[PDB]
C-alpha cells in the first residue's frame, strides 16, 4: 500500500479561510467529491483516487482545521464543518456531484445530499455515521475509550494534551500496521496541541445513546432521506468494522434501495488503509454504470 501523496496542492478561499484540496482527473464530466473524517485528511484517499481519476474528476478537500486547510478559532462543531463544506462546494462552482464519503465526511455528505437531492448522482460510503442507540451498539473494545473521550476533563487531556486520537485511535482503526511515514502524514496537521480541538469535538458530536440529541436528529433525518431516495448507493464494509458491523452492513444492503454492498475483507474504521485497491477499483466500476 502506497505511502506517497503526489497531488499538487490546490487552495480556495472559503468564508475568509484558505482550504486545501486535491483536484485531479478530467475537467469535463460529473466530479467525484471525496470527504474524509476524524482524524484524517485527503491523505486517506491517496490510494483510492488513482483508480478513479483516469475516468472521472476527483476532488478531495481537507476539512477546515484539518490537513493543509487553515485553522480558524472555531469550536469545530459539526455545524462549523457544515458551513465550511457548504461554502467550499459553492466556491468551486460544483453543480451535480458523486459523493465518496467516510466517518464524519459521510455525515457532511449525507446532510448535504438531503438538502440538495437533485445534485447528488450517487453516494459511495463506508464506516459512516448512523445513530448508535445505546452504548451496547458501540464495539466493546472501543467503549470505555470513547466514553472517556466524551468528557471535558479526561477527554481533552487524552485527545489534546496526549494526542491520543492520532497516536492511538487512528492505528486502532486500521487492521494492518500503519508505517512511520503514514503516521507522520497523519500527525503533520496536529503537531501543535492548540490545533487539536477538532480531534476532540468530533467524538463529542457522535450520535451515541441519544446525545447530542441535535446530531442524533440530523443523522436520523438523512438516514430517513437515504432510505427513501432512489440515488445509486455503494456501501463498503469490513470485518469487524467499528461504526458499521457486518450485521448492520447486511441489514442496510437489504433496506437501502438501489444499494450494492462490497465486503472489503478485514477492516475497522479506515477501510481505505486495509483494502484501497478493491475500494478504488469497485468505485471506478460502479461509476461506469452510472448515468453521469
Ligand atoms: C468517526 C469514528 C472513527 C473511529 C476511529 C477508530 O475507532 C476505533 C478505535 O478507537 C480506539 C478505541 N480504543 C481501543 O480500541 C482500545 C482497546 C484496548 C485498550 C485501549 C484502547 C487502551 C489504549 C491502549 C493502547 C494505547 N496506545 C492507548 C490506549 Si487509550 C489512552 C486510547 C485507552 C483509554 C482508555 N480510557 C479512556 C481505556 C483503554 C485505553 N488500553 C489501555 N490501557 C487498552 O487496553
Ligand atoms: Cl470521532
Amino acid at each position: 500500500i502506497g505511502t506517497g501523496f503526489p497531488f499538487d496542492p490546490h487552495y480556495v478561499e472559503v468564508l475568509g479561510e484558505r482550504m486545501h484540496y486535491v483536484d485531479v482527473g478530467p475537467r469535463d464530466g460529473t466530479p467525484v467529491l471525496f470527504l474524509h473524517g476524524n482524524p484524517t485528511s485527503s491523505y486517506v484517499w491517496r490510494n483510492i483516487i488513482p483508480h478513479v481519476a483516469p475516468t472521472h474528476r476527483c476532488i478531495a478537500p481537507d476539512l477546515i482545521g484539518m490537513g493543509k486547510s487553515d485553522k480558524p478559532d472555531l469550536g469545530y462543531f459539526f455545524d462549523d464543518h457544515v458551513r465550511f463544506m457548504d461554502a467550499f462546494i459553492e466556491a468551486l462552482g460544483l453543480e451535480e456531484v458523486v459523493l465518496v464519503i467516510h466517518d464524519w465526511g459521510s455525515a457532511l455528505g449525507f446532510h448535504w445530499a438531503k438538502r440538495n437531492p437533485e445534485r447528488v448522482k450517487g453516494i459511495a460510503f463506508m464506516e459512516f455515521i448512523r445513530p448508535i442507540p445505546t452504548w451496547d451498539e458501540w464495539p466493546e473494545f472501543a467503549r470505555e475509550t470513547f466514553q472517556a473521550f466524551r468528557t471535558t476533563d479526561v477527554g481533552r487531556k487524552l485527545i489534546i494534551d496526549q494526542n491520543v486520537f492520532i497516536e492511538g485511535t487512528l492505528p486502532m482503526g486500521v487492521v494492518r500496521p500503519l508505517t512511520e511515514v503514514e503516521m507522520d502524514h497523519y500527525r503533520e496537521p496536529f503537531l501543535n496541541p492548540v490545533d487539536r480541538e477538532p480531534l476532540w469535538r468530533f467524538p463529542n458530536e457522535l450520535p451515541i445513546a441519544g446525545e447530542p440529541a441535535n446530531i442524533v436528529a440530523l443523522v436520523e433525518e438523512y438516514m430517513d432521506w437515504l432510505h427513501q431516495s432512489p440515488v445509486p448507493k455503494l456501501l463498503f464494509w469490513g470485518t469487524p468494522g467499528v461504526l458499521i458491523p457486518p450485521a448492520e452492513a447486511a441489514r442496510l444492503a437489504k433496506s437501502l434501495p438501489n444499494c450494492k454492498a462490497v465486503d472489503i475483507g478485514p477492516g475497522l474504521n479506515l477501510l481505505q488503509e486495509d483494502n484501497p485497491d478493491l475500494i478504488g477499483s469497485e468505485i471506478a466500476r460502479w461509476l461506469s454504470t452510472l448515468e453521469i
